[PDB]
Formats: C-alpha cells, structure tokens, sequence
C-alpha cells in the first residue's frame, strides 16, 4: 500500500488566504470570520527590522493603510490590533469560506502540514514538524510570511503556525495564531541561533512501525532492551529522550504488528549503532522523524475529512 | 529558504472528488462538468478480478446500478459508458466546482500531486512521479482506487492519473483520464512484474541545482565530463541516459547558479561513484529524482495558482 509524507488537504485553508499590504510591504494573511490574520511586521520597512518598536510603528497606521485582497475582492478593514506577534485585522465581512476550526498551540514533535503562499496565492502544500529546538525545516521564500500551518480532524482545521521569519542557517521560526513564537525566537533581525536539532525519537519509532507494516523488515531483530538502556544510546546520538508516555502512544502500533515497544527500541539502538549499511527503509536512507504515531495509524488506516 | 517535497494545493481537485458505488463495491470518481470518471472495476466482484470480462460484466449494469454520492449529495447517472479502463458516468448535473481543466499523458520522469481519497473524501496529498518502468511510488490502501493525480498551472488542472491498483511488491500502477494504463499494467489479478526501476538523472541533477541554491555544496568539485562519459556512469548505476534535450532543460538553473550542466554531471558522477559518506543534501541520504527542473525552479521562484 505504501508509506509516503502526506499533507492534508488544504482545499479548506486556501479558501482563507488573503494578501495584506501596509505601505511598501505585502504578505499574506488568513482570514476565518470576520478577521483577518497575519504577522506584525507587515508595518516594518526593511531597515525598521534591525530594532523595530512595533508599538510605535503602529501608531502611524489607521485601518485605511491595511489593504487586505482575498483574490480579486478587496476587504473593507473597520478595526486592527495588535496580539503579541500577530497583527488582527477586523474586516466587514465574514469570509463565507470559513471552515470550522480552532487555534492550538503545537508542542515540538506534532506534525502538521503547510500552505506555502505568496501574496495571498497559494503555492504548495507540504508536511512539517515542530523540532525540539523549536523551528521547522519549510520552504518559504520572501512573501511568503503569514503562510499557516495546520492539521485536518474530520471537518476541523487546527491552525497551529504562522510564518514570520527565517534565521541565517536557513530554518524557519513563526508563531502559533495567538502571535507567540515558537521558541524563543523573536521578530526582528538580530542573532538568533537555533539550539540542538535533536531527533524525535517516539516518531522515528512509529515510522519504523510503519515499515513493518508495510513489508520493509530487514531492521527487526533479535533484541530487546529497556527504557534506560535505550535512553543512554539516544543521548549519545542527540535523540529525544523516550518516556513510558512515549511507549503508551506506540501501544496501539505494538499491538497491530505484534512487535513490543522495547523490541522495537532495540532495534532502532542497532540502527544507530550500526547504520543502514547502504539499505534503505521506506524509501530512505536516514532515520525518519517528522511522523507522528498518530499519523501513522492515521495514514496506515485510511482517515478521511469532510 | 529551504526545499521541500511539495504538493500542489488540492482544494480545486477536492471538490470533484465523489464516491461511485456499483453492487457490493466502493471506490473514488472524479466529478468534471457532468461526467463522472472512476476506474471500470468499480463493476467486478473481488472472484471477479482474477480475469474479468469486462463488456460482459458491464452488459448487467444499468444507470441506476451505479450510486454516485457527492459528500452527502447523490447525483442522478442518466447515461453511462466504457472509455479504456474507465467508466464514465453521465450525471444530470455539472459539477459547480469544476475548475478549469485538462486531460495530460505525461512522460515517465514528470511529477504530478495525488490526492488520496476513500469512499469519495480526501485524505492526504502528496508528490509522486511517473517512474521509467511506469509504475508510481504511492500510498493507497484498498478503497483508493479512483484516486487522481494531478498538476497546476496558474488556474488549469491538468488531470495525468487514476489510480487503479496495487502489484504485489507494493508499487502503484493506474491509467491516465482517457484509461489507459501507464506501462504494460493491466486490471485483473495476474502475474504483472514491474521492470528496472531506473532513477531519472535530469531530476537528480536538478534537486543537486537546487541544493546548491540552498547552500548545501559540498558535492561541488573540480571536475567536468562529457555526455558520453556520463553516461557510461549512468548506465553502471542504473541511472537514465542523459541526452542533449536533458541539457537544454537544465539551462535555466544552470544560468542562475554559473554552474555548467556538465560540471554538475561530474559532480553527481563522483556521488555515485563514492556514495555521499554519510553527508546529506537537503535533508536527504540518498540522490532525490522526483523534482523536474521546472519543479525546481518554480519552487525556488515561488509561483502562485489561482
Ligand atoms: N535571516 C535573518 O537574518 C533574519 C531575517 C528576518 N527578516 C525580517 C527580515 C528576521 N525577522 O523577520 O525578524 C529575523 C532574522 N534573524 O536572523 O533574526
Ligand atoms: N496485488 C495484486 O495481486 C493485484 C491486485 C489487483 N486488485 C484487484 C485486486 C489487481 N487489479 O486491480 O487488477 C491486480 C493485481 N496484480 O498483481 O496484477
Ligand atoms: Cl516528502
Ligand atoms: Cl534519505
């Protein structure tokens, strides 16, 4: 059947993007009801960005600077005002298209999936995770800013990022929909170094689940181990420290294929000790960790939205 | 800015997405204008698989054996027929969400987006492309089929694949809108092998573009080579032939970065002969070819549909 890195639909978020420009600067924004999201910046020039006062920069700014396009349809703005990061814009329409859905702040390991955009057209779609060190690895050039990331539950869309920035070394940084970074990342650009990009071990696992499920088994073998055991080989490799929390999410992909947990830990510890060799799983020649269990029970079972 | 596997935004292809129903089976049509296309083993019985008479199956079928559901809709089937491998159902009503479209055959070596549905409802999208041997890289489980495949320019999908089944080393086989099959693949149970599944060169040395765009460089070297010289790797590799057309492709990325194709051959020459080392490119462990050049560069240029 197949394993692949999948998005989600985004038919439903296409529907909310929108263009907004302030002065010389056009990002997009998402617009759910009669509000219009995006990032704060979008009142900054370029040189404004070394040590912007976003207070004071607002204040310069009345409803009639903010242009707000939703295709080829302008928006009418009666109100704006700042959250942290996000700037909201009340428009004096709702936009019909709204799908029901909800705010969430992601923890780092979730996944979710991405509408890359650019002035309010979108681009692509293309699946993310939140990394321990708090940035994703996406694709956004500039425009793109305000492009959200979400995930689908039968009719719901959880919008869970915002883009806002990309920091030297080339990986992104945003904020969830209540404008608060992700991390301790901040909208201005300054030196800001990402942390350690550890892997996230409970995902890797459930990947490797998902090979056996689909018939790539090479890996298994004839070894368990324990929790701790484990733990000292994903510290010495820069992986995710497992929990018994971890272990309880894989139950439900032990008991399909009839392989415990700590099997399944033993033989990502050879994995790691050893390499692939020059093999591959499911396609790759690395350990792959942007899969959530979740979304491999989601995906090996065939979930559909409506 | 980063690089990523990226889908095209399927909202234009969820809204054409329907279930058809015919007896006892359930699968996935496409709604375009008032023609409902989905593969002609929605008609077989799972015993009638193994070597279906297809016409003499379908002589037992009538406009009403066959139940199009669209979400909680069903439409009216007034006049249905057998085109290839697809059935076409006539319905009474145009789809209004029909966007503008076309029916494309690809070549082996282009990418398109599916997006897999399950009884009429989308599930996930994701990039492919037509391998050599024809056979795609997907994720389908059993009620898949009539899944498409797709790509967009601008406002235009163009329709390249419906997905039809699955061979038993796990790799997908469909037809293109007209039903016709990609490859030698047929639509009964029976011994049908994939072949060599050779790896497209000009998208590996697009995607190396596209790294080098990105700032990962460290496979640049020294060296040239010629086309003949190449080729003589790419054969020992079990890679595509490159020919002049390839060159000429790549002219466009070849002009950004001020590296010549040649030069680039030799790099990817070197990679196949060394392997990468334990290094990654964008991410990856392994040499991608699902990228086209035009892939790349809209991606590293950011163009919008509509
Ligand atoms: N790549 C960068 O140097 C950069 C660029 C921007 N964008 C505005 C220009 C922002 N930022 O949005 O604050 C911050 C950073 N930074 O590294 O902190
Ligand atoms: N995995 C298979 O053995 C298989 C399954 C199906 N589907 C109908 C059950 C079809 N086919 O659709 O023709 C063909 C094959 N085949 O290998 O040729
Ligand atoms: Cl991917
Ligand atoms: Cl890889």
């Amino acid at each position: 059947s197949g394993f692949r890195k999948m998005a989600f639909p985004s038919g439903k978020v296409e529907g909310c993007m929108v263009q907004v420009t302030c002065g010389t600067t056009t990002l997009n924004g998402l617009w759910l009801d009669d509000v219009v999201y995006c990032p704060r910046h979008v009142i900054c020039t370029s040189e404004d960005m070394l040590n912007p006062n976003y207070e004071d920069l607002l204040i310069r700014k009345s409803n009639h600077n903010f242009l707000v396009q939703a295709g080829n349809v302008q928006l009418r703005v009666i109100g704006h005002s700042m959250q942290n990061c996000v700037l909201k814009l009340k428009v004096d329409t709702a936009n019909p298209k709204t799908p029901k859905y909800k705010f969430v702040r992601i923890q780092p390991g979730q996944t979710f999936s991405v509408l890359a955009c650019y002035n309010g057209s979108p681009s692509g779609v293309y699946q993310c995770a939140m990394r321990p060190n708090f940035t994703i690895k996406g694709s956004f050039l500039n425009g793109s800013c305000g492009s959200v990331g979400f995930n689908i539950d039968y009719d719901c869309v959880s919008f869970c990022y915002m883009h806002h920035m990309e920091l030297p070394t080339g990986v992104h940084a945003g904020t969830d929909l209540e404008g608060n970074f992700y991390g301790p990342f901040v909208d201005r650009q300054t030196a800001q170094a990402a942390g350690t990009d550890t892997t996230i071990t409970v995902n890797v696992l459930a990947w490797l689940y998902a090979a056996v499920i689909n018939g790539d088994r090479w890996f298994l073998n004839r070894f368990t181990t324990t929790l701790n055991d484990f733990n000292l080989v994903a510290m010495k490799y820069n992986y995710e420290p497992l929990t018994q929390d971890h272990v309880d999410i894989l139950g439900p992909l032990s008991a399909q294929t009839g392989i415990a947990v700590l099997d399944m830990c033993a033989s990502l510890k050879e994995l790691l000790q050893n390499g692939m060799n020059g093999r591959t799983i499911l396609g790759s020649a690395l350990l792959e960790d942007e899969f959530t269990p979740f979304d491999v029970v989601r995906q090996c079972s065939g979930v559909t939205f409506q």
